[PDB]
């Protein structure tokens, strides 16, 4: 058999705040952290705004020095990391710190840093480059300096599967705890690719809404207006913790995760099967390993990016799973607010999936006026919709076709 | 409750041949694949040389249409990825298409397109941007495009754990089948880091030797005169396989991975402590996952990057290990001949541990010369040693303090 693994703190960096409740508050409250991208020269650029961070102060974490070396997707994955162990109330020591790991991800990782050091280098050639450059820019930083600070020996890693990174992540730690190689784990995403590559990298494949006219409609899931995704920054850090040593230390239990999938659609590099197969194997799987009926799931946070083939997938993919009990359970994207993080995009969601689990409330899908072809579910359009949750799922499916699902239940 | 996982298949792209095979006989030979680097102009960089693939030919594998759109890292990946299922002998069918998945990873991923489109964006602005550069430069994309292409719809993800990428990526996809996720796994990694930002880069941290006018003499693991690793191109596969599987369809087993650590230093960045403890505690954890007496362990290839830190806390943690039976097994580091392939190095030298223990011999450290205070093994200066091996144990350690080790032996 296999250990049970539960949430004992949640960090998070996001266009609605620069915390868990901050944000949490805007999702309920249906804000958008969309808005036109600033100190940064995009007129020759058809995407202009995103999910911006707004008013991190890395020093409450690091001292600038310190700072100075590291990406902003790392200084983001430190913030939610830090803002997780505290509030988890967990206290390393010597005799448990070789059991407490960290599994923090990126899709795209250090392109600001890229940038930068690009600038330099074909300005005054290769010895104007920073010593810090590697260390500073690649993606295993995170969980580097959060084990370095911390003094976690236990299982170091990142995983980068683009847009699933922060649902693999946190899958893939649930695992090392449940199968005895770690009691913690601290586990999520991070990403800060709004910058020329990433809006020039992304608009260049027309991935991204151009509705530069009104920046916190582009994001609606489901819409028939919809023209793409938003791209957002931020991060979210959960601390996963084997039960028995939850109850031990008497530790708050925001919720326990009994379920991760993973599958492959084995289909196209960028875009996701019509019927969304994938995601149907997926959800699939994650019940199976949770032992649960998909009649027993109640909430889904969408992966849904405002993508016309992502959103339409999404819905034959539930209607597939879920047969007669599809409209029952209710489905929405915070994407509609928080626009997509990426490889950070499946921790926030798995830190909303949670927080629905504590508070009994569906967030909203914003902007959705007007539900295109068959997306005839409850979609939680406009507002918050208060209700009974006690099975969640969140759901990420990214370039590649890569696809991991968490199940988190109430616990008590 | 855990099943056993043996090794079928295995292809490979290194400085010293196209494939396995032809590595391999260079290895066993002492030959070195290191010299002057001519894809570019290095002279304002102070090093000049790296191990290169040599006339790798895209259009074995892949449409030229294709191959365009992808980074070499990806390309190089493909390539091993390919050659490793061939190797193997699998059919992939719908009878098991879901239980192959993949984990092919990267420590720095597509810097040359990332670099290379960032020259377009600075020079001629954002409408430069390949349309392809998300989907052609991103980590996850090996695995991404090897689903895509074979049909694989198992657990489909990528590490990035720096120098320790390929040998996690092993570890990790072992777990998937050793669990029950999958009953096959493509699992390594693939580098090309050699462009302006990496030599730079890397240069910058004066991480790299700068023995260019004897390239072959750089890469001196152990030796008094080491001045940093040489950076090296390529990529490593292995087709892992459930046992049972392996058997029930006849397959060639190579050898059997029984064990697999973790650990991390929680000590620097990017130096290693003195004393190895943290590599001592990955290989101590990697040793009881397989049940053994450490006496039992017959060949360690060694990280062994020939840099004065990394080097002397490998022989620290091998003593702490192994006490007395240090001085009977047989280390060498491979990246004497091959160099530093950084997120593919542990893919590689799982590879050259897995052929040590086909052909009963222990690969050489070339250019051990002087072996520096302390480094007193068997670390196989020169020339290869035909030996008795039942155990072999390759180690990787990198930038965050990340350790990993496997360990593999016969099977009858
Ligand atoms: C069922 O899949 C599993 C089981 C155990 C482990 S330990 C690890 N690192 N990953 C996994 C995945």
């Amino acid at each position: 058999s296999r250990r049970r693994v539960v949430i004992t703190g949640m960090g998070m960096l996001s266009p609605l705040g620069l915390d868990v409740p901050s944000s949490w508050e805007g999702i309920l409250a249906g804000r958008s952290g969309i808005a036109p991208i600033e100190h940064m020269d995009l007129s020759a650029y058809s995407t202009r705004f995103g999910g911006s961070v707004k008013g991190f102060n890395v020093e409450e974490y690091l001292s600038a020095k310190e700072a100075r070396k590291l990406d902003l997707f790392i200084q983001y994955g430190l913030a939610a990391s830090f803002q997780a162990v505290r509030d988890s109330g967990l206290e390393v020591t010597d005799a448990n710190r070789e059991r407490i790991g960290v599994s923090m991800g990126s899709g795209i990782g250090g392109l600001t840093n890229i940038e930068n050091n690009c600038r330099s280098l074909f300005e005054q050639g290769p010895r104007r480059i920073s010593p810090f450059f590697v260390p500073g820019s690649i993606i295993n930083m995170v969980s580097g300096f959060l084990s370095i600070h911390l003094g976690l020996q236990g299982p170091n890693y990142a995983l980068t599967t683009a847009q699933t990174t922060g649902t693999h992540s946190i899958g893939m730690a649930a695992r090392n705890i449940a199968y005895g190689e770690a009691d913690v784990m601290v586990a999520g995403g991070s990403e800060m690719a709004a910058c020329g590559l990433g809006l020039g990298g992304f608009g260049a494949a027309r991935a991204l809404s151009t509705r530069n006219d009104e920046p916190t409609r582009a994001s609606r899931p489901w819409d028939r207006d919809r023209d793409g995704f938003v791209l957002s920054d931020g991060s979210g850090a959960l601390v996963l913790e084997e039960l028995e040593h939850a109850r031990a230390r008497g530790a708050r239990i925001y919720a326990e995760l009994v379920g991760f999938g993973m599958s492959g659609d084995a289909f196209h590099m960028t875009a996701p099967p019509e019927d969304g197969a994938g995601a149907a194997r997926c959800m699939k799987n994650a019940l199976r390993d949770a032992g649960l009926d998909p009649r027993q799931v109640d909430y889904i946070n969408a992966h849904g990016t405002s993508t016309p083939a992502g959103d339409i997938a999404e819905i034959a993919a539930v209607k597939s799973v879920f047969g007669e009990h599809a409209h029952a359970l209710s489905m929405s994207s915070t994407k509609s607010m928080t626009g997509h993080l990426l490889g950070a995009a499946g921790a926030v969601e798995a830190i909303f999936s949670v927080l629905a689990l504590r508070d009994q409330v569906a967030p909203p899908t914003i902007n959705l006026d007007n539900p295109d072809e068959g997306c005839d579910l409850d979609l939680v359009a406009h507002e918050a919709k208060p209700r009974k949750i006690d099975v969640a799922l969140s759901n990420s499916f990214g370039f590649g076709g890569t696809n991991g699902t968490l199940v988190f239940r109430r616990f008590a």
